[PDB]
């Protein structure tokens, strides 16, 4: 859970480029070690607290800063659009910067991107394992369907490695800080976004088998339209004999679109 070191905290705020004119969404302030540091540099901070135990200390930590607003709501259940337009009226740019709990990590990140919010960016402390998959390029063992999904909406890059000793309960696993810069629009153009993500799952279902095999076993049209699939692979210049892990998002986008027309 709790981020002890003051130096690390400030490097986080540096990588989130927080200035006199930034609005900041924090998630999970604890005793407010990071929150205090954001209050010092942001125009306005909005922290989402759920935990009831630490709240009077957070209130003591946050007592001498007028520019912070604690919200007693799960960020997974909140309308971030409402909170945004309400609190960040004086703020030009918005950033999410948080130390996120280890279990809700991927879900929180994925709710926020799917909400299509006016965020400049998200900077977050999470598990090193999880951060390496998110910013994976296809030369990496960690490159999979989660790489594809966050790279759709944003530009992903790990910025920091942090040791276990920086936290109060020293965790099992090492941690890292990742920077996600929201793109202008989608990284690729697809007719059907939903079918595109089904495809990414199916292509990555078994890392040791061919693209062709994986599609035939994991698309619901695989067996019934195998010939049709083989056709679309050829027409899009994707050797079906390669692994899904060697394919780039440009190629998946091209293959999704192809298959959508031929299969439906």
């Amino acid at each position: 859970n709790f981020l002890i070191d003051t130096n690390i905290l400030n490097r986080i705020v540096d990588h989130a480029e927080v200035t006199e004119k930034t609005g900041v969404i924090e998630i999970g302030p604890g005793i407010g070690a990071l929150t205090e540091q954001l209050a010092k540099r942001a125009k306005k901070v909005v922290a989402f607290e759920i935990d009831q135990r630490l709240l009077p200390i957070l209130k003591d930590t946050l007592s001498p800063y007028e520019n912070v607003t604690v919200i007693h709501q799960d960020v997974l259940k909140a309308d971030v659009k409402s909170v945004i337009e309400e609190q960040f009226q004086d703020c030009d740019e918005i950033m999410v910067v948080a130390n996120l709990p280890y279990y809700v990590t991927t879900p929180i990140i994925m709710k926020l991107l799917e909400e299509h919010l006016p965020l400049k960016g998200i900077v977050v402390m999470l598990q090193k394992e999880v951060a390496e998959r998110m910013a994976a390029d296809p030369s990496s063992k960690e490159y999979g369907s989660l790489s594809i999904a966050v790279q759709f909406y944003t530009e992903a890059k790990t910025v920091m490695i942090v040791p276990k000793t920086v936290f109060v309960p020293q965790p099992n696993v090492d941690s890292a800080v990742i920077r996600l810069i929201l793109r202008d629009g989608p990284a690729v153009d697809v007719e059907n976004e939903s079918f595109f993500f089904q495809l990414i799952k199916a292509s990555f279902a078994q890392r040791r088998k061919t693209l062709l095999n994986n599609l035939v076993n994991n698309l619901p049209e695989g067996k019934a339209q195998k010939s049709t699939i083989e056709q679309v692979l050829e027409e899009t210049n994707i050797d079906g004999k390669r692994r899904g892990e060697s394919l780039s998002i440009e190629e998946f986008a091209a293959l999704s679109n192809g298959l959508y027309k031929a299969l439906f």
